[PDB]
């Protein structure tokens, strides 16, 4: 296949500042901060994923695998890797998404989210996924928790810790046994651990169902072991109250057991774009329709602030 000529930039620890902790887990802490590359009069808002311990060999391999696939994508609707820092504890430096996950955002503003935003988000995520399909990359963990909000008008796919690049001439990826989110997975992934771009389309439909229900948990109260028999019986997630049948039909088509009968991300872009032209016809919602970076980054001087989307090499 085509050679992968993505650049991997190694960053000095002294040219980025950590401002605050966005979140923490066993994997490690995600900081929010500024990256000031020397010689350039720019300041990039960044999220900095530090690894908890320096000594874990499996965790260090996994964070570099994440950097490999993240550096291999360059799309407006995919979160971009700025670089890595090879300190005692490895650090990923990513474009800052100020508003957090789309899942947390819709739960936070159920009352203030209109159909224009929901349909635009669906378009943007389909565009990101279709770009990932052109790159022959399977995400394997598409969910509302892994879509971040740069602005309310602009969302990006992230969390490539499970993503796999398809080798030359292959269209399926066979995975070894591991922790995996069953309620977002195509049937063929649950049973045979096969993953394709059409398996991601299944996860796309669940993601859209998450958005359309304003943050509800799919199959709440149902064990993941039973999910396989439920799917084989022909049951699916129910129509969200705001959804016209036009929208719900697209979600249902994403959950066909025959993977080739599901839509392609190319077609999802087209269909949700049509609906984004007249949003209130396809979603029925009650009551429908410079200094910010200083406050965010807590730094008085923001004259040279530049979003990574305007920073290229
Ligand atoms: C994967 C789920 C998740 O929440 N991940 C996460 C954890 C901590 C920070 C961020 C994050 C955030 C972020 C997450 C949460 C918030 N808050 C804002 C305040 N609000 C009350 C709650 C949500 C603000 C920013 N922005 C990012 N940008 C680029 N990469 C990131 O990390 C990406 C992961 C893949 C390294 C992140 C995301």
């Amino acid at each position: 296949e085509a050679p992968n000529q993505a650049l991997l930039r190694i960053l000095k620890e002294t040219e980025f500042k950590k401002i605050k902790v966005l979140g923490s887990g066993a994997f490690g802490t995600v900081y929010k901060g500024l990256w000031i590359p020397e010689g350039e009069k720019v300041k990039i808002p960044v999220a900095i994923k530090e690894l908890r311990e320096a000594t874990s060999p499996k965790a260090n391999k996994e964070i570099l695998d994440e950097a490999y696939v993240m550096a291999s994508v360059d799309n407006p609707h995919v979160c971009r890797l700025l670089g890595i820092c090879l300190t005692s504890t490895v650090q990923l430096i990513m474009q800052l998404m100020p508003f957090g996950s789309l899942l947390d955002y819709v739960r936070e503003h159920k009352d203030n989210i209109g159909s224009q935003y929901l349909l635009n988000w669906c378009v943007q995520i389909a565009k990101g996924m279709n770009y990932l399909e052109d790159r022959r990359l399977v995400h394997r963990d598409l969910a509302a928790r892994n879509v971040l909000v740069k602005t309310p008008q602009h969302v990006k796919i992230t969390d490539f810790g499970l993503a796999k690049l398809l080798g030359a001439a292959a269209a399926e990826y066979h995975a070894e046994g591991g922790k995996v989110p069953i309620k977002w997975m195509a049937l063929e992934s649950i049973l045979h651990r096969i993953y394709t771009h059409q398996s991601d389309v299944w996860s796309y439909g669940v993601t859209v169902w998450e958005l359309m229900t304003f943050g509800s948990k799919p199959y709440d109260g149902i064990p993941a072991s039973e999910i396989s028999s439920i799917l084989e019986k022909g049951e699916r997630l129910p129509q969200p109250p705001i959804c016209t049948i036009d929208v719900y039909m697209i979600m249902v088509k994403c959950w066909m057991i025959d993977a080739d009968s599901r839509p392609k991300f190319r077609e999802l872009i087209i269909e949700f774009s049509k609906m984004a032209r007249d949003p209130q016809r396809y979603l029925v919602i009650q009551g429908d329709e410079s200094n910010f970076y200083r406050a965010l980054m807590d730094e008085e001087d923001m004259d040279d602030v530049v979003d990574a989307d305007e920073y290229l090499i």
